[PDB]
RNA sequence: AUUUCAAAGAAUCAUUCUUUUUAAAAUCCGAUUUUGUUACUUUGAGUAAAUUAGAGUGUUCAAAGCAAACAGUUAAAGCAU
């Protein structure tokens, strides 16, 4: 039913949860995004649980091909929607590989610039964001040697209530993919 | 300018030394083991002595030498039948 034509693999529970909304929204569609998810194809779904409590984020893994002909295209009405039907807090991301040029892979000539450990890493910074976009971007190296991303966004987003718990969710989602810490402003 | 950041453990005096894991391709029995060239660097191999540094060693000491030291009035010990 439900899962098998939007999940590609055996599917858990909440990949099950993310499969039904998701064919409820194209079936019910959502007037302005009409087609709504059609296209769409899952690679995976994750359940990430802040520490202060507010309730959970969902973090969907996309393939890029998908990610970025489709669900780029929408993203804030989507993942809006998406939240409005399930009340945890989604992140959509493209699934990208990263890669090691000193193996020499058959498929690729030279070191691709869209598949190195820098670029994916700053990609994914801009995938949990997307529905919002960065003004500014200043990394604070800390005198434990940690170093922590400071991440400045635009002053449209004062209007969302949801803004201090996404935040956190964005710095969470982040430093579970990677052991990268990030912390959020935007102007006062 | 530019391209793989890092994380956690253990040992040790919020420091220090050490170990594990975190993409992809090829290969072998879900797992097992490999992945640009050079500069630079690390260990090494193979190095004639005399000299030189430098140990051993009271040439009567020292420059030296490569020797010496030990027991025993004119013997025991040791190992051999």
């Amino acid at each position: 039913a439900v899962q098998k034509r939007v999940l590609k693999s055996n599917p858990s529970d909440l990949e099950k949860e993310i499969a039904q909304c998701l064919l409820d929204i194209e079936l019910s569609s959502s007037s302005d995004i009409k087609t709504d998810a059609k296209e769409i194809k899952l690679l995976s779904c994750d359940l990430i649980e802040v520490e202060k409590l507010k309730k959970k984020t969902i973090l969907i893994y996309i393939p890029y091909k998908i990610y970025t002909t489709y669900v780029r295209k929408i993203q804030r009405k989507l993942i809006n929607e998406l939240e409005k039907k399930t009340k945890k807090y989604v992140v959509l991301v493209a699934k990208r590989t990263i890669l090691k040029g000193k193996q020499k892979n058959k498929s690729f000539k030279i070191i691709p610039r869209s598949r190195t450990l820098t670029s994916v890493y700053d990609s994914i910074l801009e995938d949990i964001v997307s529905p919002s976009e960065i003004i500014g971007k200043r990394i604070s190296m800390k005198a434990d040697g940690k170093r922590v991303f400071k991440i400045m966004l635009d002053s449209k987003e004062r209007q969302r209530d949801n803004i201090e718990e996404k935040l956190i969710s964005f710095a969470a989602v982040y430093k579970k993919i990677t052991r990268r810490d990030a912390v959020f402003s935007l102007p006062p």
